């Protein structure tokens, strides 16, 4: 159960985007059915006043919290994968829009899933401004917790995996557009129940075994990580 504040531009906090630059939810409840239009930018899309200014090779980095800022932001049984996604907001998330940037699952290394990694970041993960067209854009960030993915929603609907997904309005200025956007995949629509990562054991199956949702990443990203870039509590 979590939601986004606001974002950071090259470790500059933006201050809070609620309902200003981000296209905020009534609350933190998470998304469940795969074909809902909530799949696209959660249960209250629609175009608010702002957007973030921004230019290709930025680094943005969004905030979650659970309750306050810089709170424990999401609890620690929903351990699972996170992912980015682009659209021009042309589009409005209709259609085969969505471009993804950014997906991080498992780190074998220092064992943890990467919202694990998430609380530990305070709530902080970055992306990497592309070299797209200068306008104006959708970024959508996505958490997918599994602690009840063992089932599928649309077969025991108090179960399934869970999306808390929020939308960022974001312009971008300055680009020399070496990397056009290409066409991506539609949400509600990319997910399905056959999908891969979206029905998974987390307490039989090892967390090495675990594969992303599709689709992969385009290469026109310039990539990006989870961690801590600025400090909220100095404010
Ligand atoms: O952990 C292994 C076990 O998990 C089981 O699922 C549990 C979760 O583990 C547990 O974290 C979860 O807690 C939820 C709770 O159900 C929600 O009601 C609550 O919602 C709050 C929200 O936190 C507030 O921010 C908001 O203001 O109000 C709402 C409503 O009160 O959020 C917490 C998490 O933060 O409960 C789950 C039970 O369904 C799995 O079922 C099991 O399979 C696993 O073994
Ligand atoms: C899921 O959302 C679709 C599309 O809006 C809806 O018609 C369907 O009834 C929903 N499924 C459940 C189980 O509520
Ligand atoms: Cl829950
Ligand atoms: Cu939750």
């Amino acid at each position: 159960h979590t939601l986004v504040w606001g974002v950071w531009v090259n470790g500059v906090d933006q201050g809070d985007g609620r309902n200003i630059y981000i296209r905020s939810p009534p609350n933190n409840n998470p998304v469940k059915n795969l074909t809902s239009p909530d799949m696209t930018c959660n249960v209250d899309n629609r175009v608010v006043p702002k957007s973030v200014p921004v230019n290709a090779g930025d680094t943005l980095t969004f905030e979650w919290y659970h309750n306050t800022r810089d709170d424990d932001i999401i609890a620690s049984s929903h351990h699972g994968p996170i992912a980015v996604y682009i659209a021009p907001a042309a589009s409005n998330g209709q259609g085969n829009v969505w471009v993804k940037l950014f997906e991080d699952a498992y780190n074998v290394t220092n064992s943890t899933w990467a919202v694990d990694r998430l609380i530990t970041a305070h709530g902080q993960h970055s992306v990497v401004v592309p070299h797209v067209a200068p306008g104006d854009y959708l970024f959508r960030a996505e958490i997918i917790a599994l602690h009840e993915a063992d089932s599928l929603y649309s077969q025991n609907p108090i179960r399934g995996a869970q999306f808390y997904i929020s939308c960022a309005q974001i312009t971008i200025n300055s680009s020399d557009d070496s990397t056009p956007l290409p066409a991506g995949v539609p949400f509600p629509g990319a997910y399905t129940d056959s999908t891969p990562g979206i029905q998974f054991n987390i307490y039989t199956t090892p967390a090495t075994s675990y594969v992303a949702p599709p689709p992969s990443v385009w290469s026109g990203a310039l990539g990006g990580s989870i961690a801590q870039v600025g400090d909220a509590s100095l404010e």
